[PDB]
């Protein structure tokens, strides 16, 4: 039941925001619900980290130098409802990553250097209210964008909900134009 050394806790939150870590630390009590790891300089997260969080409701890990997230790394954690990841630099989510959060209401992904999503990775998201999308160089010129651009015209008003621009505020690298505006025609998978 012991707060970290690194960080400080107060009812069912974990702080460890602004620590200077390069790793998620040893010994986070099961039983929390709220993890602040953001403001770090965590470069890469170990597969299984957050295993035995299965309390979590809320998780940021937010501004890191993050540049991909090991399969199956939040599949235990069935109480999520926010999770922040922006600010890192990701070039790919991995295939299922989302699939085992059924209670995510929020999913910052902004400020990345996403190219694309994977297909189907927001398939069991059925709680989603708010996701961030914006400031990605995505990659409209190959078909993989084609999931994110139909998944965004479908449900439009909860993509980059004010004041983060809507769903226009989801572009195209190089050209700046709408994602939601690709034409299946301009892409190919040549390109990818
Ligand atoms: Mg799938």
């Amino acid at each position: 039941g012991g707060c970290p050394s690194q960080c400080s806790c107060r009812g069912t939150t974990v702080n460890c925001d602004s620590r200077s870590l390069a790793s998620v630390p040893a010994g986070i009590p099961t039983d929390r619900q709220n993890l602040w790891l953001n403001n770090n300089q965590i470069t890469k997260l170990e597969p299984g980290v957050f295993d035995s969080l299965t309390a979590l409701t809320f998780l940021n890990v937010g501004d890191n130098q993050l540049s991909a997230l090991p399969i199956g790394v939040f599949d235990r954690l069935a109480q999520l409802t926010r999770l922040g990841l922006s600010h890192n630099q990701f070039t790919a989510l991995p295939a299922g990553v989302f699939d085992k959060l059924p209670k995510l209401t929020h999913l910052v992904l902004h400020t990345n250097q996403l190219k694309s999503i994977p297909r189907g990775a927001f398939d069991n998201l059925k709680s989603l209210t708010h996701i961030y999308l914006f400031n990605n160089p995505w990659d409209c010129e190959c078909s993989d964008i084609l999931y994110l651009k139909n998944w965004i015209v479908q449900h439009a008003s909860i993509v980059n909900p004010h004041p983060y621009g809507g769903v226009d505020n989801v572009k195209c690298s190089g050209t700046n134009t709408p994602v939601r505006a690709v034409t299946e025609a301009s892409t190919s998978p040549s390109k990818c």
